[PDB]
């Protein structure tokens, strides 16, 4: 697991279960290439996206669909979904968490990265 | 204006409106003096709270009444408050902006620090 | 003013300043199409971005260039951007500030939504 | 494991190790006795503070000492401590996670409880 993204509810403090979340590796022309995705777990993890053979130094976007969620348990969303873009780079063994904290009108997300 | 509070919603989108907020100061006895209090007003901030003069070198605690506002608006939300604790003005006076930014099981504070 | 950022430093507790800000329009065929750019003030503030007539209905996507921000600061930050995308007046026109709160690894974005 | 406390550092991307982290509960006097405490571990985290018994209903405060962890950094931080004080309510078998996300002028603070 190199890499994995976690999603928590600021609203109802909570795992953020069955979340849509995809994953896009940049192409030399400059679009987004459908990479890996799955929805987030009981524990609102999503684990084995992807190995490490496969995922090599790029920059990578990991977009989670915040606006079908908030949907679902029937509160008005602003954003259209949450999207995070880094950059993977070998310079030292590396394990990847992205983590969400999702509110209506707010997120916040941030990123542990581990040997 | 030495110090000023600024509150936002991250449910509703918007200011967080007549949120209580309470500042005490540490005294040399080691408890919590205090020291000014207010309500955010239609814009989510609340100034006024204290001046230059009375803004001395200290330790501060600025409590915010999160639990009240969620409540009122039917939320029961996990924390009684959101408390930030500081030492002010002992490199000499700083204007100081506490920002909260409030979800019911959540929230983020942020100080803005700025030399006048 | 019916679109306003605002963008902060959690490591210097200051205005983010100098901020470069590009936002885009979705456009019929489905692809982004540029509509404003800009550069936040020395109270981390861009104005001026668009205007009433201007902003109409849509999907709008507001990029934040975190990354040369933290750069020109010696840190190596983990984002490339911060992007905010969102349906923009489909209720009618209101302003929009969009606020972040960075950190090298880390970001928060919140959206403040008034009816004038 | 009743009551988790997992820290973050937002500037580094990583855990925030061999943070202090004290958890009080109010008393009927309405002062804060010591209740529990420890370090994180590496993986910024912090078990086995409370049992279940031990555990009871009412007002508990969990205060990080994220000042000395930034200094034994080199980062002039802000805040004296990161304090997150809640309600402990029985309704319902529950696991607590307070989850703190620091930077050296702002933190913010989620707690994640299920069953
Ligand atoms: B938590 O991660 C978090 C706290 C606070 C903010 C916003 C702060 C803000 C917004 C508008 C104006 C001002 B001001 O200096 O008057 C401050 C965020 Cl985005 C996140
Ligand atoms: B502040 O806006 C903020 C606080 C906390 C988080 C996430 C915390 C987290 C990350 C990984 C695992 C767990 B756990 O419950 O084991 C918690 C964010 Cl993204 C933001």
């Amino acid at each position: 697991c190199p890499l994995m993204v976690k999603v928590l509810d600021a609203v109802r403090g909570s795992p953020a279960i069955n979340v849509a979340v995809h994953v896009f590796r940049k192409a030399a022309d400059d679009t987004w290439e459908p990479f890996a995705s799955g929805k987030t777990s009981e524990s609102g993890e999503l684990h084995g996206l992807t190995t490490e053979e496969e995922f090599v130094e790029g920059i990578y976007k990991v977009e989670i669909d915040t606006k079908s969620y908030w949907k679902a348990l029937g509160i008005s969303p602003f954003h259209e979904h949450a999207e995070v873009v880094f950059t993977a780079n070998d310079s030292g063994p590396r394990r990847y968490t992205i983590a969400a904290l999702l509110s209506p009108y707010s997120y916040s997300t941030t990123a542990v990265v581990t040997n």
